[PDB]
């Protein structure tokens, strides 16, 4: 007679996309911090995500810091207010900017009914991007200096700056080359990934 179905959220909503992208950044930032030795290897634990074994921090302060960033990102991503996220890697002793992991975000401001793209398909794309973050490091110059990180979120100039957040300098890098990574999309957001790395000197 009449076909009924118990509602089961399939596809992607603007909220779902924001969730997905913010989560990707949490895992991506964790991978970069581990791969560039920002935090010691023993401060990371193995976890399953996107069909991969990924390393995520156990450091209490870093967990809270990154969680705070991810929560804020979801809000701004839903609003289509994030233009890019950059993980700046600098020589801890000199402050020299050595790498800039740049994630340019494109948004569908019209995002309404849920979009027809499976979570699986999206995870498949993210999986390749995450693998490429680790793969890319094997092609960069050997890093043999202790470094620090800065996480910069570039937003629409008109956004309200929440408490605890601050307008920061751009942390310009110079004498760099780039490695373009695979992009991924939820159909609502598209995340482009690339790393700008400084060419060292023959000293
Ligand atoms: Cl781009
Ligand atoms: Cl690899
Ligand atoms: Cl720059
Ligand atoms: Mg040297």
């Amino acid at each position: 007679g009449m076909a009924l179905q118990l509602s089961r959220e399939q596809g992607i909503t603007a909220r779902g996309s924001a969730e997905i992208v913010a989560e990707f950044f949490s895992f991506g930032i964790n991978s970069i911090l581990y791969q560039r030795g920002i935090y010691p290897s023993e401060t990371f634990t193995r976890v399953q995500k996107y069909g991969l074994t990924l390393l995520v921090t156990t450091d209490l302060e870093l967990i809270k810091y990154l969680n705070n960033v991810v929560e804020q990102l979801k809000d701004w991503l839903y609003k289509s207010s994030v233009q890019k996220l950059v993980v700046v890697i600098s020589n801890i002793e000199s402050g020299e900017v050595l790498e800039r992991w740049q994630f340019d975000i494109e948004s569908d401001k019209t995002a309404s009914a849920p979009r027809e793209k499976s979570q699986k398909a999206i995870q498949d794309e993210i999986r390749s991007v995450i693998r490429q973050i680790t793969a890319t490091v094997t092609f960069l110059p050997l890093l043999e200096v202790s470094c620090s990180f800065d996480l910069l979120i570039y937003t629409d100039k008109d956004l309200v700056v929440p408490e605890k957040w601050e307008e920061s300098g751009p942390q310009f890098i110079t004498n760099s080359e780039e490695v373009r990574l695979r992009s991924f999309t939820t159909t609502i957001h598209k995340v482009n990934s690339m790393v700008a790395y400084k060419i060292p000197v023959n000293d």
